[PDB]
């Protein structure tokens, strides 16, 4: 698909470009990734005997058979998140993008801490009806923000934000999930996540759009899921962050029957949603806000 002769101010063609390069390399970085593919073949093994184990050790296959399936997994899921729309959705978004709702007020850490806490409570009754658990992710999301502002995006910033929106869990709970919709592993998790921090903070560096930058993070995030719970809060915290910055209001969550789509589906029928799509409806349910 050619984009160069269609207009552009989002900086679409940047952002494709981005994608085309992180693609290009998913196979190096991801599947031919050596703690990917270790960790890959200790999960199989778990289940195996026992016995079978030891056995199939001398098997020239057996490195392989142990992590066809998470490979499998990985490329389902690379394919679809990677943004590559065609022609009709390339100019669906910049029409789409023009209908945003966006501010004009510098707002300040208060007002914009406030806005993600509302946005993240609109997504769950259990926040809406403990007052205790809203205002501690509350804190959680003006610690993030605080320690954010004019600074590129770290992996250690997501784990502290992580850990702080989980409140509701005793301590010395799992950062990192260990083990598993059809999610990443808990490894091309931890790779794709900084990939995603990544692709944040270069896409700011070039202007690309953020309420597009948005929706392609809020889907990753949630497929890539690398935390042992809270991936939903954290991936539209950090969401969120993007947009406001940018001057638009808080997202909350796609609707009740489009969620499931924006991820992978062990269940075969199930409609599955191109990364394209979300993008168009994660734009269209932004422009709803106003309203
Ligand atoms: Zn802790
Ligand atoms: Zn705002």
């Amino acid at each position: 698909v050619n984009y160069q002769d269609l207009e552009d101010n989002l900086n679409l063609k940047g952002l494709i470009s981005l994608e085309d390069d992180r693609n290009a390399n998913f196979e190096s970085n991801v599947l031919k990734n050596e703690k990917f593919l270790d960790e890959a073949r200790e999960i199989s093994k778990k289940s195996i005997p026992e016995a079978t184990v030891k056995q199939m050790s001398h098997l020239p296959e057996f490195d392989d058979i142990l992590t066809e399936g998470a490979k499998k997994v990985e490329s389902r899921i690379n394919k679809a998140i990677t943004f590559r729309p065609s022609v009709e959705e390339f100019s669906e978004i910049q029409d789409l993008v023009k209908t945003l709702p966006k501010t004009k007020v510098i707002e300040d850490l208060s007002t914009k801490t406030n806005e993600i806490t509302e946005a993240l409570a609109a997504t769950s009754k259990t926040i809406q009806r403990t007052p205790e658990l809203k205002e501690q992710l509350k804190t959680a999301i003006e610690d993030f923000l605080q320690n954010s502002q004019g600074k590129p995006l770290t992996v250690q910033m997501i784990e502290n934000l992580n850990h702080g929106l989980r409140p509701d869990e005793g301590e010395g709970r799992l950062l990192y999930k260990k083990e598993n919709a059809v999610f990443s592993s808990p490894e091309a998790a931890k790779i794709q996540l900084a990939e995603t921090v990544d692709f944040i903070n270069r896409a700011k560096n070039e202007g690309i759009e953020p309420s597009v930058v948005g929706a392609l993070v809020y889907q990753r995030l949630i497929a890539y899921h690398p935390f042992a719970e809270g991936n939903g809060r954290m991936a539209r915290v950090i969401v969120n962050k993007i947009l406001l910055d940018a001057g638009y209001p808080a997202f909350t969550k796609f609707s009740d029957e489009f969620e499931p789509q924006i991820i992978p589906q062990t269940k075969a029928s199930t409609k599955s949603a191109t990364s394209s799509e979300v993008v168009v409806e994660f734009l269209k349910e932004l422009a709803k806000k106003g309203s």
